[PDB]
């Protein structure tokens, strides 16, 4: 059958461009390339993992690429699967993750007259997708098997050269259909991809005077710049860092700096969005990819690297780290003397339990910014968190799916040790909501050595810090938006036979460096009716 | 009064106008215009709200609130990845024509690909699923034509709300009014007291726009030997009460002389009528894939169902010449009594409790009056294997995907919504009962839509019955490409997850029974609770071997 | 050949669903259903119509559609074609028309690695077409004749329902594909008859209205016909038809005061209509078909398909209404008489007087459309046609020879045994310029009988006299942006392409229409812009 020789050529392509794990759903149909995954799985050229929730599955997926930064493709065939599958390809393209959406139309059947069991459209694909790319059906011509396989060969690498950027820098999510009628040729020699992509390089220079009092502010995929290694720099937990002279967050209002460097996508901290606002401070745009970060359209100029000239001032460098020592400061001395415990504070133990070669996985809302708050430093430490879109959904898959691509390279080193940990820290609103992708059939892999922390305050501690959380709106706002649910977490992970232990933040770091199941969920229960007054507690100390 | 704070309180009051009695809200900050305008309308009791977490299963939630009552039901929450959680929600309302309002905040559509935190492409996230995409502007600071303004958003507001209940169109659905606000977003602390630009008066909608009467008569003659198929959204046809029908436990029946689905087959039926949309039954579907048997589709809206190759033409009503031959409804009545005797016959034979042993002691369990709410795949077939009569008796299914998801949302919204129905009539009596059937792996899947918070609604009379196998019905009665996809293999191994578990971890009452106890049970009651009967399905192939040979 | 069999009965299907012309250009590869259209064509059960000009194209498919009433293909496969259909598309979407977009995908081949010179996608279909649906590839199976015959059909009648809207009264254009791999066909009903059949049907939304309140009616493109409104003043557009006597004139709006309006289809002509409409103290009462309601401000009270009326008129209204007619009329002709130089407005008076029952008459949008309807034309028994979806002012020459040629195939269709009836299109230069290709046409290709096109030709843009931009102020500037000179040799256009054209006029200009010529004639009135506007002041200041 020709169906089955191009679907055998397509799944060893994706293999020799670096896949290694394919996650999949039961559906209506077979999946796309179903038998040739199955095949390739039981010779353990790749793994595959199964889901019944499509939701969790597009996120585990987004989780196995973003462990070690391999394409990743998802194959399900249900009526629900693009619904389903939305918010983790909107993640992907926004975090330019490579994600290889498959699929299987059917050319002899009718389509848009009703309901479409293999597949039913939303009109999210259209922009969120680097490319849409179709194979043909698949020819009965043994005459042409050398030119058809060619053929095929070279789509497969134009579906992978798109998701991972490797001409473009632009890396993301790329649909990828191979169409079949219902109901191996070699590649190149010693491995290589059919159509090899040597290295690329965007160089956009941009010129820059150090002597200007500089501040530097790294986001989400900011690049590494060894000539920006000494300025002050306010670093979000998933930016690689440049050099050593971290500024604090919350040290930023109290200097005057009269220029930035923004290196990627900034999301978080109000007075960093201030800054990058002000019309009298020049900013400098230091990012890959197509497109820069401008709320306010007040950025002077955009490249992918800074041309430095001068240094900075002694008395700036430190009069930067002594706001950066008041900071640390305040934050340790006021969560020292709160009588409750928070996110802050669990926040704070996850940052001292971790040790180089961790993985850590940041949930959206406070958890991502607390670890900042609390001084984590990165160094030595991956940091992952879905910063595209910000979502608190299916932050459970991300973990696992990081967790399991993580340890998998680390496998494949030989090395002896054991595999380094991931530890993830989530909010409890995250962790419902994402509870789900605890379930995992024996069937299927999972995390050797996964931690879960989950801090639960019984509700969005965000908005505590937010307007809707001022006093004034005290009987209004905790039920629109602090959201109290009261779930019973042991339970929940009981049902799911996940190993669970409620402990206070002090028990926290003992906890974690002692090993234990390939996965766990370790819950700390926190307060956030006391959370806005900490943190102006902290504000009034700096 | 800022302008999201009165943008966000003109749209609730017109959508309150317009018929809409429950708003799910999600949390978030974006949206916060839209959240205190709502609470506001909860607490003066112009709605009830219903906060949720997970916007996946509250889209289901909301279509349960629209499905148990019959009216317009809005989704509210902030942008981003939230927006496109609804997907698999609007997805099932398109198909089964629920009026299911998604009403997204947004950043400023200029904000678009500038890096802004959480946003995305809202408008069109939906494509051609939605009866309609609208967005509102951006309401500016200028109060001389505040009017003006006020004029533009009740007749948006109004817009919406007509293309999601198919006001002129007779074609509900589900409708994206996406909302972009920016700062402040939360009411100011001055002007205190401010007044909302008035809608009209005595309530009126601002555009007032009555349910269309969609009409196409079509000649049909009854004298030929004729089978009647009903499905999902079917109409009720008085004079077609008589003849055979073969109805899914969703339609609404028109008369009284049913016929089950296993005696269709073993039928010559020389023409069929098909009323709505089936999609549930095998011996339906081999029938209507024959192409020789003539078709008429009579529907309550303009689309007509693709099942049948010889639809001949398409009503919403028969205009009936002639009547049945006796002696076909004597033949058709006979072999609905064989059909079913054989089903009851085996089932009491069999020596286990399978799916189908609980679904057989619900259906004997219902009284007229009671709502049913149905897992969509094997509690639907398996409530109909049983032979359930479904006069007087409200049945829910989320048939128009028949997926998994947010069924037990779906379950609760619809109880809540047929209560409140109830609170209006001024009965004084205890709220009508509404039972759910789920299977296990639907139940486990959406467990989390069991959550309900401590300050939020809590059905008055809901028992979701699980009927628990611990893994599906899935390989026993089949679907040979199954066999070999290797996704199947999760469905080899019973999951083993615990029901107990977690309607504990959802603060939710739930007991264990035997299927004996089920009828008594239910007829004792206590706001919401679960049942859960554990039930075999080794021996399930044998026993749908032996109906099969039965007949 | 399977493809084969799939095509004819494809196309039996749609010449069954009253599919009459379809509009085809040479491309990269095929048409679809190429060879199933010849063998129909050569057998006159349908007519094809031939062009280079994929844009003109797909105006002519326009204009074969709302000539007579009747669902139209186009058919084209090219690198440019989506791209060139999308005016043409848009328009059938706005303005409601049935048109059928086939296309042939080959499911064999690569798509998305390359420039796609089968057809090259933009973004535009996935808001503008009522269905898109895929026949699927024709398989080799005998057997399942019967089965595939039902299947090709069925869905054949699907497309044709969601374009003529025969069950959601909200016709547009369909995408329509049959795919491709690259003599007895099996037949649809018995007696000619539609596979899956679409009795008539109704949507009733009736709206309680009382006609003693001071009420006046406007009607715009689509309205329907009311006879319980018949009697009341009606300021109508040119497109919508008449359902009583009592005309308003659009100038004669601004002088009364309405206390409540009914407003019938979509009106887009005439500010004092909208700032009527848009008046918070009037009560508006939207009567229309389809699944929307026109309403830019709103201001409107209720929506819904035709009244049910309580009270009448009073008479004092009904005086006041038909005395502010007459004073308006009167206004018009004495300073059109009045004024010195040949301006559009005069050419359409002309136009106007011209006209007789039985007459298909084409405006084009800026101010012919309009001057039609200031200069009171009565367009009773005259089907009046205009591109008032969009109101672009691309694509009227070919629609108009498209309206007239389905016009004439009606006629013909009938046993009269009389010269067809008159097509007569009004358009301003620009318009002309911009659809300038529809006039060529090959010696093979339909040519319409009694198509006369009036070009009211005022060396630029008439409209933007009368606006804003026209003030004194800006003389200097927006005679270059707006004003648009070109001085084109009109007389030498339309014979470089063989079309009988004089330069006339506006006299004259009855005389000419009266007894025939070719049956495409072009007939050029120069006239003047330059002076348009003190002429509307003019106008106004005599009211
Ligand atoms: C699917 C989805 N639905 C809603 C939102 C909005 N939202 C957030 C956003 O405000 C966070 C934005 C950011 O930059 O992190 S943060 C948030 C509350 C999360 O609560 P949590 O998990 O208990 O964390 P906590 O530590 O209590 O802040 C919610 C509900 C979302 N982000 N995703
Ligand atoms: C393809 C396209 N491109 C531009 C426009 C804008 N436009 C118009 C519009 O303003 C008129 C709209 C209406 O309601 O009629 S009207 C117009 C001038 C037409 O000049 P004309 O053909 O010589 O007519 P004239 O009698 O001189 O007004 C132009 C350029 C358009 N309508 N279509
Ligand atoms: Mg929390
Ligand atoms: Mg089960
Ligand atoms: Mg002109």
């Amino acid at each position: 059958n020709p169906s089955t020789t191009q679907a055998r050529v397509v799944v060893d392509e994706l293999i020799r461009g670096g896949v290694r794990d394919v996650v999949l759903c039961p559906g209506s149909r077979n999946a796309p390339l179903a038998f040739a995954l199955q095949d390739a799985d039981r010779s353990g050229r790749i793994r595959l993992h199964v889901r019944i929730d499509e939701r969790t599955a597009g996120y585990l997926a987004i989780g196995l690429a973003i462990g070690a930064g391999a394409p990743v493709c998802v194959a399900m065939t249900s009526g629900t699967a693009v619904a389903n599958l939305g918010p983790a390809v909107v993640e992907a393209n926004y975090a330019r993750v490579p994600l290889i959406v498959l699929s299987a139309n059917r050319p002899y059947e009718l389509l848009g007259t009703g309901a479409n069991q293999t597949m039913e459209q939303l009109g999210y694909f259209g922009t969120q997708v680097r490319a849409s790319i179709s194979l043909g059906l698949a020819e009965d011509a043994p005459e042409r098997t050398s030119a058809l396989n060619a053929t095929w060969r070279s789509a497969t690498c134009r579906v992978l050269a798109a998701a991972t950027g490797a001409r473009t820098a632009n890396a993301g999510p790329v649909h990828f259909d191979i169409p079949l009628r219902e109901p191996t040729p070699p590649g190149r020699p010693a491995g290589k991809p059919w159509t090899y992509t040597p290295p690329v390089t965007f160089d956009q220079p941009l010129d820059i005077d150090l002597s200007v009092d500089t501040v530097v502010i790294s986001g989400h995929g900011a690049g590494v710049h060894p000539n920006l290694a000494a300025l002050p720099t306010v670093a979000e937990p998933t930016a690689p860092r440049s050099g050593d002279n971290p500024l604090h967050p919350l040290a930023l209002p109290l200097l005057r700096p009269q220029q930035v460097i923004m290196l990627g996508r900034p999301t978080l901290h109000r007075p960093v969005s201030v800054l990058l606002a002000d019309a009298e401070v020049p900013v400098f745009a230091l990012t890959t990819g197509p497109r820069w970060p401008d709320v306010s359209g007040n950025s002077q100029a955009t490249g992918t690297r800074a041309v430095t000239t001068g240094a900075p001032r002694p008395a700036w460098l430190d009069r930067c780290a002594a706001m950066n020592r008041h900071a640390i400061a305040a934050v340790r001395e006021q969560l020292a003397a709160h009588p409750l415990t928070t996110g802050l504070h669990v926040a704070a133990a996850v940052s001292h339990a971790l040790r180089p070669g961790d993985q850590l996985v940041l949930g959206a809302s406070n958890p991502v910014r607390d670890v900042a708050l609390a001084g984590l430093d990165t160094r030595g430490i991956r940091v992952r968190s879905n910063r595209g879109v910000a979502g608190i959904d299916g932050t459970v898959s991300t973990a696992i799916g990081a967790a399991l691509a993580y340890e998998g390279a680390h496998e494949r080193t030989g090395s002896p040790d054991s595999p380094p940990r991931t530890i993830a820290l989530i909010g409890d609103l995250t962790f419902v909501h994402d509870s789900s992708g605890l379930l995992i059939g024996p069937t299927e892999p999972i995390p050797r050595s996964l931690t879960i922390v989950v801090s639960n305050d019984n509700g969005g501690g965000i908005f505590e810090l937010l307007e809707q959380g001022d006093p004034r709106f005290s009987d209004v706002s905790s039920r629109i938006f602090g959201t109290p649910h009261d779930v019973d977490v042991g339970a929940l992970c009981r049902a799911y036979h996940v190993e669970s232990r409620q402990i206070e933040v002090d028990e926290l770091g003992p906890t974690l460096d002692q090993p234990g199941a390939g996965m766990r969920v370790l819950e700390v229960k926190a307060d956030r009716s006391s959370l806005r007054q900490l943190h102006a507690a902290i504000k009034a100390a700096l």
